[PDB]
C-alpha cells in the first residue's frame, strides 16, 4: 500500500500555525484529532498539496519517493461541505466526474461500468436515478450526498483518499454507517486520512492511528489504542462512561499546558520509534473541447433544474412589453410622438441594463465548486468560462430583447421596414451582453455578492444621467462631456433613436407655404436628432453597435483574468 | 421553591407533535434530552407559555396552583439564538432590560445596583463596558454573549428559569462553564429548566432530572443518575467510555421501537410514582412615553454604531448632488431648457423613490427580537413602531433631500425665491417618507427581504412610467388613466415642476412684434404646463402634497395592523 510520511513539518502563513510535525501514515483508517483552532484540516491539506507550497519547510515523502507532480490527480480530496450539484441526478455527477477525470483514450463503455461498481460499492444504486437535493427539495438524504462526494472522488480508484470532518452535520447513525464503509474501504488496503469532531466511542474503536494536534503541535502520534495507555502513564486517568476522545480533548483544555504535553511526547518511545522509521525511509488528460461540452452540458441541467430565475425572467419580461405596448399604443406623428418614443425607447434600454445586475450570482455562487474541480485537475480555467457563458450568460439574455421587440414593435406602431426591426433587436441584444459582461468583471473572483450588486446599481445610475434624454448631452460642459463615451444606455439609446425618427414628421398641417416653423418647433426627426447631438450618416448607429463590442471584449477579458489570478491553494 | 408539574399533555398542531407527558420539574438543574425531532423545545415552550394555547389539552400547575396570567412576566426564557444588540455595551443591554421590566416605581440607583449584582454573578464585570460583537468585530466572546442573554432574564430575579439548547455552537470549554454557572444559580433555590444536544458525561453529571423524549413520547421521566439503572432493566446495556447520554439516544435509535421504550416507561416504578405525586397535587408595568423613550434611544445607538448603511447613504448622496450640479450646471432660458429642467426633477424624485428600498431591512432584520420582548412583556407594539420610526426613518429621510436641494439648487440656477427652495426641500422630504412608509407596508411581518424587494422594484416602475416625463398623460387612454393617481413620482415630480416653470421663458428675442410662435413653440412655461396637464392655479401644488400626505397616514397604519395581527405563540 501507500506509506504518507511527513517529517520536520513547520508551516508559516509570520504567525506559524503548525510548529512541528512528524509522522507515518500507514495503510488503514488513520485518522487526525485536536480541538478546532488546532491546525488539523490544516496538516490534511498540506499533506495533500492543496495549501500554497511557500509556507511548507518539511519534507512530504510517499512510499519512499518525493510526491510526484500529478499527486492531487491521483489521490481523492473530499471537501467539509459537500460541493455536489443539486439539480442533477447521482448518476450524472459521478458521470461528470468519470468523464473528466479518466482518460479520454477509455470508451464510454467502460466508464459506465466503472460508475456502476462504484455505486454499488457505496450502496447507491437505490438513488442512482434520483435528484441529489436542489436544498428546496432532497431527492436523497443527506447521508448519500456525502457518500456520492466519496463516490465522485473513487472514480479514478485513488490508492490515497484524504477527507475532512467527514462526520459533521450529519446524525449519530448516519456517521457511523458512513465511517463503517470507510474500514470497509480501507481493509481493501486502502490508506484513509481524514479529520473529525469529537468522535463517539464506537467511531474511535475503529482507528488504526491517530494524530492530535493542538495550536499547532504535535501531542500524540501513535496507534489509537495505545493513546490511552499513553495518557494514562502521563498520570492523566479517565473514569468510566467518559468518551476517551473527550477526554483528550480536555487534557488539552486543561479541564502552558499544551506544551507540556508536547515535551512528554518528545520524550515518548513512539516518538522515537517513529522517528527512527522516518531517518530508515529518508536513508491535462482531456482536450479543451470534451472539457467545454461537459461543463456546458451540466451547466445547461443546472439552468433547467432551476426554473425561478428563468421562468421570472421570462414572465417579467413578457408583462412588461404587454404592459408597455397598452400605454403607448398607437404613438401618433403629432406633438406629443418625440415625447413617447423617446420614453419607451430610454425605458426598454435601462431595463436591458438594469436586469443584468443578476448575472453577478454566475461565479459568485459556484467559486467553492471552481476552486476545487480546478485544484483536483477537471478542467482548465479558459474552459470553465467559456462553457459557463455559452450555457448561461447567452440565452437568458438574448432572449428578452426578442420578447420585447416582437410584441411591443407593432403594438407601438413604430417603423415599419424590418431592417429597423431586426436592428432594434440586434442593439437590445448587445446591451444586454455588454451590462452582463461588466457585471461578470465586477463579481468574478469574490464570494460576497452584496457590495457587487451595490456597485452595479451605482455604475447603472451614473449610466443612466448620460443618456440622452435627460441632460442634453450638447448642453454638458466640455470638462465633463467625455464620460458620455463610457455609458453603454447612450449607445443603445441613441443607435434606437437614429433608428426609430429617421424620415418622421410630426408637426401635421404644417402646410409648408409660410414655410415658417419659427426654428423652435422640432418639426422632423432629423432636426431632433441633430439637436440632441446624434449624428445623421449611417456610420453612427453602427460605431455605437463597434463600442458596445469592444466594451463586451474588455470586460470578459478582465473576467477571465480575475479568474486566472484568483487564489486557488 | 418552584414546583411545575405538567399532566397529561397533549398538543395538536392535526399532526400531534407531543402525544401524552406527565412530570414534575422539582428545583434544581432539571433537564430534557432528545433526538431533534422529539418535541423538546415545543414542550419547552408549552411549559413558558410561549406557544398557542388552542392546541394544549393538559393541566400545567405550578406550586400546586394554575399558571397565573402574569407568567411570562415572572420567568424568564433563553432563546437559542442570542438576539441581544451586537451594537451595544453589556452594561446597555442590561440596562435596558432592567429600565423596561423592573416596576417604574423603582429608583434609577436601585436598578444600577441590582445590574452590578448581576454582572457580579455572571462574571461579567470584565467585560461590563465593552461592546456585546457587531459580528464584524467581537467586543466578547461568544460565551459571555450567552451569559449577557442570562443576565437580561436575571435582571427580574426570576424563581423560574427556561433555556432552549444554552450549549450549540459553543466550545466544550464553554459549554461546561456555562452550565456550571447554572449549577450555582440552581443550588441557591431557583428551578432551571432546559433543553440539550448530546452532553458530555461531565455535564450529564450535573443533572437532577431527566426528561427524555422522541416522536413526541416520554420514554422516561425520573432521577438522572437512575435512568442508566432503569435501562440496564431494560435490557440494553452500556460498554464504558461511552457516554450515557449518547447510549441512551442510540436505544432510541434503534442501534415500532419508540412505542416499546414508551410502554416500558408507563410499566415503570417511576412513571407510578410520579403519577401519584401529581394526583396529591392536584388534589403593562410602565407608562407608554417611558418605552418609546427606551426603545428609541437603543434604535439610535444601533444606527449610530452601524456606520455602513448610513455613512454610504450620506456620501452616495453628496456625489449625486455635485456631479448632476457639474452636469446640469448654468440652466438657460433656450430651447434645451425645458428639457434639463424636467431630466433633473424626475431624477431627483426617483432617487428618492428608489433608494427607499433599503427600509424593508428596518422590521424584517429585527423580527425574532420584537417577537421574544412582546412575549416577555417588554413594551407595547405601538411603542415599538414609533420609536422605530421616530429613531432610523425620520432623519435618515429627511437629510438626502437637504443635501441635494442646498447642493443643486445654486450650481443649476433654478428660481432664485426661497419660497420655491423650501417648497422643493419639503416636496423632496414627502415623497422619501411616502415611498418608505409604502416599503414598510409591504415588508412588515415578514422574515424574507427579497420577495419585498423585487416587489418595490416592480411597484416604482410601474409607478415611474406614469409620471409625467415619459408619457404626456393627456394621451394616455380614460380606462388607464386613474391608474396615474396612485403614484408618488406624479405628485412630486408634478409639484416641482408647477414650482419651477411659472413664470419662465424659454424663446430667446421673440420680440413679440409678429406676435406668432407658431402655436408649436412651447415659448412659455405655463404653456408647457397645461400641455403636459398641470393646473396652474395654487391648488395643484398643495394637493400633491396633500396625497402624498394621505399616502402615508394610510401605509403606516397598514404596517402597524399588520404587526399588531402577527404570529406571536
Ligand atoms: C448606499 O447608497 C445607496 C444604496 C442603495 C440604494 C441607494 C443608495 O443611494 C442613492 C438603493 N438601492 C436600491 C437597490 C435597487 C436595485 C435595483 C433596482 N431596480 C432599478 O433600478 C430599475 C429596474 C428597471 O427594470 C427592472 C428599470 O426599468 C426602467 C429602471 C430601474 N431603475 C431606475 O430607473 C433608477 C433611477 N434612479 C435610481 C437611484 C438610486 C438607486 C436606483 C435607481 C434606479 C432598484 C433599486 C439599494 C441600496
Ligand atoms: N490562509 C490562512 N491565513 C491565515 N490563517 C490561517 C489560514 N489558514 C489557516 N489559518 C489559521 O490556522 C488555524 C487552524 O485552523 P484550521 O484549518 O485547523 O481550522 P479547523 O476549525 O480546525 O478546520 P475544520 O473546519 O476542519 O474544523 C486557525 O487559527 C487559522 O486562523
Ligand atoms: N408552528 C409549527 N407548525 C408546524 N409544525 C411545528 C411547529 N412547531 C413545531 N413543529 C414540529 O414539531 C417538531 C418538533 O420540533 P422542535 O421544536 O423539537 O425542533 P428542535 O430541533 O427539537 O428544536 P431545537 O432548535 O431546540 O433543536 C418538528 O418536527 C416540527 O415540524
Ligand atoms: C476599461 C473600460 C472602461 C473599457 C472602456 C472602453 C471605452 C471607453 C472605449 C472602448 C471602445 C471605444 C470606442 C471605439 C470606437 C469608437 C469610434 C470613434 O469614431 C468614436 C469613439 C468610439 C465610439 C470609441 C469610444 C470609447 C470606447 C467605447
Ligand atoms: C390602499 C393604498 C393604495 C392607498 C392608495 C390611496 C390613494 C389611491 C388615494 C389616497 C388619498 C387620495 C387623494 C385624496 C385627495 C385628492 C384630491 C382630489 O381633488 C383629486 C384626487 C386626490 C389627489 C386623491 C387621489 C387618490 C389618493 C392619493
Amino acid at each position: 500500500g501507500a506509506v504518507l510520511s511527513f517529517h520536520n513539518i513547520c508551516y508559516r502563513v509570520e504567525k506559524e500555525i503548525l510548529s512541528n510535525i512528524n509522522g507515518i501514515m500507514k495503510p488503514g483508517l488513520n485518522a487526525i484529532l485536536g480541538p478546532t483552532g488546532g491546525g488539523k484540516s490544516s496538516l490534511l491539506d498540506v499533506l495533500a498539496a492543496r495549501k500554497d507550497p511557500s509556507g511548507l519547510s518539511g519534507d512530504v515523502l510517499i512510499n519512499g519517493a518525493p510526491r510526484p507532480a500529478n499527486f492531487k490527480c491521483n489521490s481523492g480530496y473530499v471537501v467539509q461541505d459537500d460541493v455536489v450539484m443539486g439539480t442533477l441526478t447521482v448518476r450524472e455527477n459521478l458521470q461528470f466526474s468519470a468523464a473528466l477525470r479518466l482518460a479520454t483514450t477509455m470508451t464510454n463503455h467502460e466508464k459506465n461500468e466503472r460508475i456502476n461498481r462504484v455505486i454499488q460499492e457505496l450502496g447507491l444504486d437505490k438513488v442512482a436515478d434520483s435528484k441529489v437535493g436542489t436544498q428546496f427539495i432532497r431527492g436523497v438524504s443527506g447521508g448519500e450526498r456525502k457518500r456520492t462526494s466519496i463516490g465522485m472522488e473513487l472514480i479514478t480508484d485513488p490508492s490515497i483518499l484524504f477527507l475532512d470532518e467527514p462526520t459533521t452535520g450529519l446524525d449519530s447513525s448516519t456517521a457511523n454507517a458512513v465511517l463503517l464503509l470507510l474500514k470497509r474501504m480501507s481493509k481493501q488496503g486502502r490508506t484513509i486520512i481524514f479529520s473529525i469532531h469529537q468522535p463517539r466511542y464506537s467511531i474511535f474503536k475503529l482507528f488504526d492511528s491517530l494524530t492530535l494536534l493542538a495550536s499547532g503541535r504535535l501531542m500524540f502520534h501513535g496507534p489509537a489504542q495505545e493513546a490511552l495507555g499513553y495518557f494514562e502513564s502521563a498520570g492523566y486517568h479517565c473514569e468510566a462512561y467518559n468518551n476517551p476522545a473527550d477526554f483528550f480533548l480536555d487534557i488539552i483544555n486543561g479541564d502552558p499546558l499544551i506544551e507540556k504535553l508536547a515535551e512528554i511526547y518528545v520524550n515518548s518511545s513512539f516518538y522515537k520509534e517513529t522517528k527512527a522509521e522516518l531517518h530508515q525511509l529518508s536513508g491535462y488528460t482531456t482536450s479543451f473541447c470534451h472539457q467545454l461540452r461537459w461543463v456546458s452540458k451540466r451547466s445547461f441541467k443546472n439552468l433547467l433544474g432551476n426554473p425561478q430565475a428563468s421562468i421570472a425572467q421570462i414572465i417579467v419580461t413578457v408583462v412588461l412589453g404587454l404592459v408597455i405596448g397598452a400605454i403607448y399604443f398607437g404613438l401618433k406623428n403629432d406633438s406629443t410622438g418625440i415625447q413617447n418614443r423617446a420614453g419607451v425607447l430610454f425605458f426598454l434600454t435601462t431595463n436591458q441594463c438594469f436586469s443584468s445586475v443578476s448575472a453577478v450570482e454566475l461565479f459568485v455562487v459556484e467559486k467553492k465548486l471552481f476552486i476545487h474541480e480546478y485544484i483536483s485537475g477537471y478542467y482548465r480555467v479558459s474552459s470553465y468560462f467559456l462553457g459557463k457563458l455559452l450555457s448561461d450568460l447567452l440565452p437568458m439574455r438574448m432572449l428578452p430583447s426578442i420578447i420585447f421587440t416582437c410584441i411591443v414593435y407593432f403594438m407601438l406602431g413604430l417603423k415599419p421596414k424590418a431592417d429597423a426591426f431586426f436592428v432594434m433587436m440586434f442593439t437590445l441584444m448587445m446591451v444586454a451582453y455588454s451590462a452582463s459582461s461588466m457585471a461578470l468583471a465586477i463579481a468574478a473572483g469574490q464570494s460576497v455578492v452584496s457590495v457587487a450588486t451595490l456597485l452595479m446599481t451605482i455604475c447603472f445610475v451614473f449610466m443612466m444621467i448620460f443618456s440622452g434624454l435627460l441632460v442634453n448631452l450638447t448642453t454638458i460642459a466640455s470638462w465633463l462631456s467625455w464620460l458620455q463615451y463610457f455609458s453603454i444606455p447612450r449607445y443603445g439609446f441613441t443607435a434606437l433613436q437614429h433608428n426609430e425618427f429617421l424620415g418622421q414628421n410630426f408637426c401635421p398641417g404644417l402646410n409648408a407655404t409660410g414655410n415658417n416653423p419659427c426654428n423652435y418647433a422640432t418639426c422632423t426627426g432629423e432636426e431632433y436628432l441633430v439637436k440632441q447631438g446624434i449624428d445623421l450618416s449611417p456610420w453612427g448607429l453602427w460605431k455605437n453597435h463597434v463600442a458596445l463590442a469592444c466594451m463586451i471584449v474588455i470586460f470578459l477579458t478582465i473576467a477571465y483574468l480575475k479568474l486566472l489570478f484568483l487564489k486557488k491553494y
